[PDB]
């Protein structure tokens, strides 16, 4: 009954299913439960010396259900260790699940604000429910006592949601995400002095296309000399290159002051132009950097992992810039140069209408592949990862120099979802692929940060290797560097 | 030694490897020699009630040599049958081939205008030889008697090739194809009253890319209000979707009159979009339609027919007429309708990340494949042609909706080749893609002709069927009409 008591019952069903976990998938470097499901990051802060990361995650089984949050800690963005379940569904205002939020230092509390899931009425997608911004509070860091409900949405207002808030000017600000009476999503901003009584202060942003009914896990920082707003629409339909995945997350660069309109200098542009990237969420480092995080997913993608009795992955932590035309330069952070092993460099590799097994181990490794475009003329040229010996399976990466786009394919990568998703060739003589690889990921950050592509793979084969390959043409390899990446746990 | 001994050497010759000819690959309703090599279609004319099609002919084995003319006939573009060769190479000015030309009609005696080429000096691609051009006469329409050079080059000019000829104001006009002193690509216009006698005219087009080398097989010739130029560009840097095969095919509309420059109103834009298109000529038909023939073949591709003792094929004729935007409207000539056999109509098939074998035979069939874009939202969607009964070998043809193109893949065909090729998709809420398949070739039509895409397959498999798929999201086939195409020789 007590929530002392669902989180120790919800720790147990956790810890009797980690023995079913399979390795093929589960990833040595990236935030996984120990079993059972994850999505959106949550409660994303650097307090009392430690990085903590919270994750929305149904503790039962391996699909998504009666949302906890589940919990790890970092001392360096890297080396995450699983914690005990932080939050369960206890109260009236949050029995169907404790949904996503943030975590603020009230004075030396660690305080999770979040929204607080009701089903009022069963009718699928006609479902009616009620969702209301609730506060616990920590005085260890592990355990939390709920504080009950701080912000209620207006008569008619359902979806209300993702609270996201910041210390500015003795107050306290609060984004949350909205499906507003005509039907439009919108991010609300809110102020409180003493984070339990709310006052609504403006429509932050809201989105041209008239067809977008939601904006999920809204998150409102400064950087450089603008304010930025990531989130993540429903309803844009996929155009062309644009908004592939069933739902978009992404950034709108503007300028903003209390008392002003978020005025838009940069209109909404995608965070990742991969598979699998959702729910942002940010945080400041203790170094000042602002760090992002998402979940390494997508709603309704064939989920393989969940024949081992686990689903969901977080993105890598990535640092985010503005460029001097306002759009953000996205790169891993640098302490994961601490997992590096066996470092291996290739200095000049040359292929014309040809294939070459690079020999290399493809199941948890970096490499940072600098590419001649100018002499790289191959229709199609670049790397085969996570690829049976065989050449059969790989997840394709490579160059269309008749798109003139860099094209990440899965259609072969073993299990699940097919197709591929891509970026512009950036302007500049030489292409840089700096590539993560996982038991069941893959993330590209292009050149200085200029664009990234995260998928999700789930290859069958028993060894991963890699190849090069050029085809009706040449590939001009600079440089390939290769490390083999530690287990993050130990 | 005379020019009938080495004509009835090379028909022998022809006809003694003729029976090693195996059917997987032959096409049954295509122009090819019986057994050995061709290329490029040269003397077309309606002559005497009947279409006479010649081409660069090598036989006495399956790869370029020695060029011969031969020639085909029929009463109605489609009924084609295999002649005796009419040219061979004989005397000083064509030792080493009856290079291209054209035909025409000297007041009832059928004249041949062709290159005469003799090697002079023997340094692979360093060379030199001695262009010029010829003519030859037949009172009967099979054999020809050759009456020496008619055309020599200015001193300096090596490159001076491809001569087609017509009447206009009581003279003969010839363009030839050149590279000039400073090494650019041009075609110059020469003038005679009795086709023996010619002089230069003008320069009559030169292209702004100066690493355009060569504009081989030009044709110059009226439509509508305007004058057309074919031709076959070589040097033009392949530019994302522009200009991928090794050598180019396309067109140049503009204005001229005798006495006035040729100003060009629509540049260079290629003939077709597929792998295979090259050298193309025009004829007029009985009843006044421009006719246009290629090789549906590229210079330095892998030929598979090969190990099967042959090489070459000529495209379908195709009818050409200006849109009202001065672009070419390409479409299949009617008396094709002629071959078709068993017609199969399906209508309305909806497919959703799905496959479907409509087991239809795919060795020699023609498809009208109609596409509704608004609501065929699948990243990729189409159909597998010319497909192993298992999936694993085929072509594809289908839609991409991330490109916004129409693709046309041939990776999994069988032997040789691999890669794609593509066009725009058209402004229309509808794909028509009006298909021809044969034994080792796909010819698509686009919408009333906007576009084409021709590439040679060699598909292994006992049995060819076809499939349609859909992958992330729906494929919408408002109809598919098919017939199986019947042997055009019987
Ligand atoms: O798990 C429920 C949570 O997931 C999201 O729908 C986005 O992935 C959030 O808007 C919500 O708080
Ligand atoms: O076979 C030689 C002939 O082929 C071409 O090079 C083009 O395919 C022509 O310019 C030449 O007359």
């Amino acid at each position: 009954g007590s929530m002392k008591n669902l989180i120790a019952e919800a720790n147990q069903a956790v810890e009797q299913f980690a023995g079913q976990v399979k390795a093929r998938y589960y990833p040595a470097y990236h935030i996984a439960a120990k079993s059972g499901w994850i999505n959106d990051p949550n409660g994303l802060i650097y307090f009392n010396n430690q990085y903590h990361v919270f994750f929305q995650h149904h503790p039962y089984n391996e699909q998504w259900g009666k949302i906890h949050w589940g919990h790890v800690v970092s001392d360096d963005l890297v080396h995450w260790r699983n914690l005990p379940i932080a939050l369960a569904p206890s109260q009236e205002y949050d029995k169907d699940g404790c949904f996503s939020g943030c975590a603020i230092d009230d004075n030396g509390v660690l305080t999770l604000i979040y929204t607080g899931h009701v089903v009022l009425k069963e009718a699928g997608d006609k479902s009616v429910f009620k969702q209301v911004q609730c506060l616990a509070t920590s005085k260890d860091g592990i355990h939390f006592e709920k504080q009950g409900v701080i912000v209620t949405p207006p008569e008619g207002i359902m979806h209300f949601r993702d609270p996201k808030v910041w210390r500015q000017d003795d107050q306290w600000y609060m984004v949350v995400g909205v499906n507003d009476h005509d039907n439009t999503g919108q991010v609300w901003l809110y102020h409180s002095q003493d984070l339990y009584h709310w006052q609504f202060v403006q429509v932050l942003a809201k989105m041209a296309d008239p067809n977008v009914y939601m904006l999920e896990c809204p998150d409102f920082f400064p950087l450089g000399d603008k304010y930025v707003l990531t989130c993540s629409p429903q309803g844009m339909k996929a155009n062309g290159y644009h908004y592939r995945n069933r739902y978009q997350s992404g950034y709108i660069v503007g300028d903003w002051q209390p008392g002003s309109a978020f005025t838009i200098t940069q209109d909404f542009t995608e965070l990742d132009f991969g598979h699998d990237y959702y729910a942002p969420q940010t945080l400041i480092s203790h170094d000042q950097r602002r760090i992002v995080i998402a979940w390494m997913d997508m709603w309704d993608s064939v989920m393989p992992s969940q024949a081992d009795k686990w689903a969901g992955v977080l993105t890598l932590p990535r640092t985010l810039m503005l460029s001097s035309n306002n759009k953000l330069l996205i790169n891993p952070i640098t302490e994961l140069k601490s997992l590096r092993g066996i470092q291996k460099k290739i200095t000049s590799i040359n292929l014309s209408n040809a294939i070459q097994d690079l020999q290399l181990d493809s199941m948890q490794c970096e490499l940072i592949l600098k590419i001649d475009l100018t002499n790289s003329d191959a229709e199609r040229a670049g790397i085969a990862l996570s690829a049976s010996p065989d050449g059969k399976q790989s997840t394709l990466l490579y160059v269309d120099n008749q798109a003139q786009r860099v094209i990440l394919d899965r259609t072969y990568s073993g299990e699940g979802m097919v197709g591929y998703r891509s970026v512009a060739l950036p302007a500049d003589k030489f292409l840089t692929l700096h590539i993560f690889i996982d038991h069941s990921s893959v993330e590209v950050f292009v050149n200085e940060g200029q664009a990234t592509l995260t998928s999700r793979i789930y290859p069958t084969s028993e060894k991963r290797t890699l190849f090069l390959f050029a085809e009706n043409g040449a590939l001009r390899v600079e440089q390939l560097d290769y490390w083999q990446i530690k287990n993050m746990r130990g």
